[PDB]
């Protein structure tokens, strides 16, 4: 993964979220759009992107009950090598990958 | 500037603000301490970091008066200078987005 921070747009990626739970779902995976956000502590799934389906467990924000697998899709296509993590569920203006994200990708922010 | 992506650490960096406007105001430049925010489309700095005589227009507001902003790294070392009109609000620590950024030449990368 390399982008280059533009003002104009935003950093979004495609990822590919994975419902790893034993409970039963409709739709096991789901394609979501979400910003690298180097702000922000933790990651966040819109309560307009997560599934309805997924349950959720009072952490405004809720948290994922189940463990989900987070992959990264490069904009040629290519995947970034997938995470575990348990994603926060909020009103947010869209999905964000926060540091416990950037962090699992090993990223970095840099002009070198 | 190189920072690594850590859960655990804000991406902060130490921050010189201009004033280059005509009027006379206390303190022309002060020191204070800002978050990298790739989520963020602009810059933003908190109320509490914004001096009282550098006026704003009109939840946010605009810096009326151009101001420099220089990016000082950990060791001291200083970055090139942006002139902006940033934002100001009420939140709880200033904020470099993606106007501070790009100007930066910054990159998100692992490879």
């Amino acid at each position: 993964l390399a982008m280059t921070m533009e003002h104009k747009d935003r950093p979004l990626v495609r990822v590919i979220l994975t419902n790893t739970g034993s409970h039963p779902v409709k739709q096991r995976s789901v394609y979501i759009t979400a910003l690298l956000d180097s702000g922000a502590d933790i990651t966040i799934i819109s309560e307009e992107d997560w599934p309805t389906d997924w349950p959720v467990m009072e952490a405004p924000m809720r948290k994922s009950r189940d463990m989900i697998e987070v992959g990264v899709i490069n904009r040629d296509g290519s995947l970034e090598r997938p995470l575990l993590l348990f994603p926060a569920v909020a009103m947010v203006r869209g999905s964000i990958l926060g540091r416990d994200c950037l962090q699992g990708l090993g990223l970095r922010l840099t002009n070198l």
